[PDB]
């Protein structure tokens, strides 16, 4: 067991084996918040992320022991892993908080597009990795749904990781209006068409290339029916295909009342850009998710032709995620969790 020591560092005790040193504040949520510091153990700039009282209903608890077996499987280079995962309890019936270790980020791609010179090369590179990182995470069934450029970190070598930094509570309020927490979003989670599917993030991830060759966002909505008017206008309205899988019937009933479009000329849209990359974008930015690229596909599309190699794009291990549908107790989901913060065993 190593030895802990505490501090207060603005609304609550912190308190970490020795190895984390120099902690200091950098965001705060109803979920967590989260410190730099300086890991001794390994010369590792680190983000401690403490949850905030992570057992006090059943959901928070449940979404403790998700995110802690998310980050436990993840072992990827495009995707955030797990660097060290502890608590103070020195047994079940004393623990109460759980802090998660992880490589501190530095700038996101919000901070790379809105101020540089991004070549077409920058581009293919950047996107690349998020499609080969995705190629993992759907290979698990892992979902993230939350793809935007601000859960892409990016270093002085445009090497690209996929986190999620959200701290806060999910909810309706977060998608509402001029806002970046939706431009990303697929049309069918937007609005609940449907069941949907792992291209969810294909759609995110058309919308970050767009913005990335124009640096402009692609649908900047005004409020979710705004943005479907802006999606609609370049992909075209829905046809019969589509809509019959629209299964909620006032949704599909709404989309009807909409003058029929065609889909635009993405080469007057993105004018100058590499006819591949427009290729691509018309491969993901399809409005029937059943038809849109995978991520897998999209590696082998021509565009990326400098940085494919399908012997060095790996999947993921099996990922068991039946827990989703067990219904259990708040200190039942308590104790799985205890199981697996003692059990981590530390990257090489
Ligand atoms: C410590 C920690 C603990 C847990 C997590 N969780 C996740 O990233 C996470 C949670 C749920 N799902 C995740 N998945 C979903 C599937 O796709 C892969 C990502 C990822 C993430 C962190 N890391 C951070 O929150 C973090 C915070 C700040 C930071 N650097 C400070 C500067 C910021 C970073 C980018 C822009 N800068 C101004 N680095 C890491």
């Amino acid at each position: 067991r190593p030895t802990f020591y505490r501090q207060e560092l603005n609304k609550t005790i912190w308190e970490v084996p020795e190895r984390y040193q120099n902690l200091s504040p950098v965001g705060s949520g109803a979920y967590g918040s989260v410190c730099a510091a300086f890991d001794t153990k390994t010369g590792l700039r680190v983000a401690v992320k403490k949850l905030s009282r992570p057992f006090q209903s059943i959901i928070h608890a449940k979404r403790t022991y998700r995110e802690l077996r998310l980050l436990k499987h993840m072992k990827h280079e495009n995707v955030i892993g797990l660097l060290d995962v502890f608590t103070p309890a020195r047994s079940l019936e004393e623990f109460n908080d759980v802090y998660l270790v992880t490589h501190l980020m530095g700038a996101d791609l919000n901070n790379i597009v809105k101020c540089q010179k991004l070549t077409d090369d920058h581009v293919q590179f950047l996107i690349y990795q998020i499609l080969r990182g995705l190629k993992y995470i759907h290979s698990a069934d892992i979902i993230h749904r939350d793809l935007k450029p601000s859960n892409l970190a990016v270093n002085e070598d445009c090497e690209l990781k996929i986190l999620d930094f959200g701290l806060a509570r999910h909810t309706d309020d977060e998608m509402t209006g001029y806002v970046a927490t939706r431009w990303y979003r697929a049309p069918e989670i937007m609005l609940n068409w449907m069941h949907y599917n792992q291209t969810v993030d294909i759609w995110s991830v058309g919308c970050i290339m767009a913005e990335l060759l124009t640096g402009r966002t692609l649908f900047p909505g005004t409020d979710h029916i705004d943005q479907l008017k802006l999606i609609l206008r370049l992909v075209g309205t829905p046809g019969a295909e589509l809509l019959k899988k629209i299964s909620s019937e006032s949704a599909r009933n709404y989309i009807q009342s909409l003058t029929q479009m065609p889909k635009m000329n993405f080469a007057n849209v993105f004018i100058g850009a590499n006819p591949l990359a427009v290729d691509l974008l018309e491969k993901m930015l399809v409005l029937d998710s059943d038809k849109r690229i995978t991520a897998a596909q999209a590696l082998a599309h021509a565009y990326f032709a400098q940085y494919h190699d399908p012997d060095d794009e790996p999947v993921a291990d099996p990922y068991d995620q039946s827990f989703e549908s067990r219904d259990l107790l708040i200190d039942e989901w308590k104790s799985l969790t205890y199981d697996e913060v003692i059990s981590f065993v530390p990257p090489p």
